[PDB]
């Protein structure tokens, strides 16, 4: 059904764009939903790295 991606993580989302972090599960956006592609995961618990990583939410720095 949903071609799963190759990485962990980057799963496929029918609404990309911006994602949560170790600080903001949900972080603001005036926009939408980027098109159907394989990315992060804010509704599962993936949060974004200081370096841009889509990391799971315990995978965190310490």
């Amino acid at each position: 059904e949903a071609e799963k991606c190759t990485k962990p993580n980057e799963q496929w989302t029918k609404c990309g764009g911006c994602e949560g972090t170790c600080a903001q599960k949900i972080v603001p956006c005036t926009r939408e939903c980027k098109p159907p592609r394989c990315e992060c995961i804010a509704s599962a618990g993936f949060v974004r790295d200081a370096q841009g990583n889509c990391i799971k939410f315990e995978d965190c720095p310490k």
